[PDB]
């Protein structure tokens, strides 16, 4: 009832160790949540159109043009690592365990409070807040995944990463169909390249409402709402990186000449003429057998177009890349490897004391050496007459289609039935955790935003909304504004995400990469003179594996 | 040659030839189209 709590705060992370090194990580999470009434109690179809920026020519990539259905609902998304682990937890996981399964997920809403502002009372004149005991908070759980999946992790719009700091949902909203053409161009191009928004393909219209699709629960102060326990089924995500590229697969060539003093240029030598060597290559012509020529069982990684943009009905979009890392010592083609870049604000990692609207950012460079360094690519002529003539080789230097800044690698693609890959490593703390699978008849071998993908069915989305708190003035037949009592709600959210992981083991003489602090580093894990605080980007697949 | 590979039945007026019932198993073919391209996947950006 009124003065009786309906739940328990728990942001505790339990590690229950079992036999044969299986661990049972139960991450509990709780937050205090704030939510105001909708700007209007209506659904809206809104179109965004920036000809302002696209008409510029050479500015195609700055397209934002789209259509959208505005909901009076807010979305409680907790799909991001920061909601479930602090750095310490993350340290433990990443340093000691070899893989990670996603087991179960449950959540509840409790200790609901609804208060009305209203208002004016009196002289300066000040504001005053009262409890509306009889008021209701609307909660709806889409357990059928009836409605479009809109993971908030892409927009850094999940719940807060701090337990002792309150948080908010985000106004929910989803994509509505629109036709759209935009032809590319450059600064030099004159005339106006066609740049139009055609409208809406009626065959593709889907207008969704919570009200017609999901049962809605009314919660008063004394009520509570809990979902069941959802059980996952997905592959494991591994917490080790692989380091071998093709150049280190299999048996290294026998050295007939070993060095006889230590030092920095005391190399060893194969000691056989490159054309009198034994072994296997896929070059029918030469008898040359070199490390760049010798057969390898397959191909680690693949080359992709960059910055490639492709277009269909609704406009242009970047072509996504799987692999990475590809560069050697501190130099990687952060576009060729499609290395991701995360932008976020205070609630999700940036220093909470920082003023100004400019977000904090970082670019995740994986540890797994499976990407490409397109500067180092090339193509020789069939004849392999070498040292190779300029006419018989195509370099990443030689311009294509008469453009100075373009070479073949920009349109190159060596994906194929010998391509080998790893899945994306988890990005702590801003990374998504799980993602729904596409409802296409054929599916992607992975996703780039999350390591766990539900081909099963994913947990349903949770939607909240403050109940219409009407005044005595109400005429629905009238076009005039809905006059509503200004109302808002505070509620507590508790979630439990259960993982099952497996402990790693030492197989080498040498020790390995692991997190720690560090006389550097040390100050990102504590608050400040004021109320702190900061959460920092921090890798995941620290320990080496073994491809072959 | 048909002849060396398949049993051949000779049918006169009063004869008939019937096959068994063959049972398939393949994945389902869907009678719905998908409309979303990359430009429409997930959470649209918040409008201020
Ligand atoms: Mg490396």
């Amino acid at each position: 009832g009124v003065g009786i709590s309906t739940g328990t705060f728990n942001n505790q992370t339990e590690f229950k160790f079992l036999e044969n090194g299986w661990v049972y990580i139960t991450a509990n999470s709780s937050r205090l949540v704030h939510l105001n009434m909708p700007e209007s109690e209506n659904y809206r179809r809104v179109v965004v159109n920036n000809l302002d920026k696209t008409a510029v020519n050479g500015n195609m990539a700055l397209d934002d043009t789209h259509a959208e259905i505005v909901t009076p609902w807010s979305l409680v998304d907790a799909n991001a690592w920061g909601v479930w682990f602090n750095p310490g937890d993350w340290q433990l996981i990443v340093n000691t365990m070899s893989e990670l399964h996603l087991v179960s997920f449950e959540q509840e809403i409790f200790n609901v409070v609804l208060k009305t502002v209203s208002e004016s009372a009196t002289q300066p004149p000040t504001k005053v807040y009262n409890n509306d005991l009889t008021a209701s908070l609307m909660v709806a759980l889409d357990s059928n995944n009836t409605m479009p999946f809109t993971p908030a992790a892409m927009r850094s719009e999940t719940l807060g990463f701090y337990p002792w700091k309150p948080t908010i949902p985000t106004p929910w909203r989803y994509y509505f169909q629109w036709d759209r053409t935009l032809i590319p161009s450059h600064t030099g191009t004159s005339g106006t390249p066609t740049n139009i928004y055609h409208g809406t393909d009626p065959d593709d219209v889907q207008f969704y409402t919570i009200e017609n699709s999901v049962p809605v629960h009314l919660l008063r102060t004394g009520d509570e709402f809990a979902t069941g326990t959802f059980f996952f089924d997905c592959k494991p995500c591994r917490l080790t990186h692989t380091w071998q590229t093709n150049r280190a697969l299999g048996l290294p060539p026998f050295l007939n000449s070993l060095p006889q003093s230590e030092g920095g240029t005391n190399f060893g030598y194969i000691g056989v003429q490159q054309d009198k060597r034994r072994g296997v290559t896929q070059m029918g012509n030469t008898n040359y057998i070199t490390e760049a020529t010798i057969m390898r069982p397959a191909e680690v990684g693949y080359s992709a177009p960059y910055y490639s943009f492709e277009a269909s009905t609704q406009g242009p979009f970047k072509t996504p890349i799987a692999a990475g890392r590809g560069g050697a010592q501190t130099d990687e083609n952060q576009a060729a490897d499609g290395d991701p870049r995360y932008a976020f604000g205070r609630q999700h990692g940036q220093k909470t004391t920082t003023t100004g609207e400019t977000p904090e950012r970082f670019t995740y460079i994986a540890h797994q050496d499976t990407g490409r360094y397109p500067e180092g690519d090339w193509i020789q002529n069939i004849n392999f007459n070498l040292p190779v003539t300029d006419d018989n080789v195509l370099l990443p230097t030689d311009p294509i289609g008469g453009k100075t800044g373009i070479n073949y690698t920009n349109i190159f693609n060596t994906y194929g039935p010998l391509t080998a890959l790893n899945n994306v490593p988890p990005v702590y703390p801003n990374g998504q955790i799980w993602d729904k699978e596409f409802d296409t008849d054929l599916k992607p071998r992975l996703h780039v935003n999350a390591p766990f993908v539900c081909q099963n069915n994913c947990p349903g989305q949770l939607f909240v909304k403050v109940a219409p708190n009407l005044t005595n003035q109400y005429d629905p037949d009238a076009s005039a504004n809905m006059s509503r009592i200004v109302t808002y709600s505070d509620f507590w959210w508790k979630g439990k995400l259960v993982f099952k992981a497996k402990l790693r083991a030492s197989h080498t003489w040498n020790p390995i990469q692991q997190m720690s602090i560090n006389v550097d580093n040390q100050f990102n894990y504590v608050p400040s003179n004021i109320g702190g605080m900061k959460i920092v980007y921090e890798k995941s697949q620290l320990a080496p594996r073994k491809l072959y």
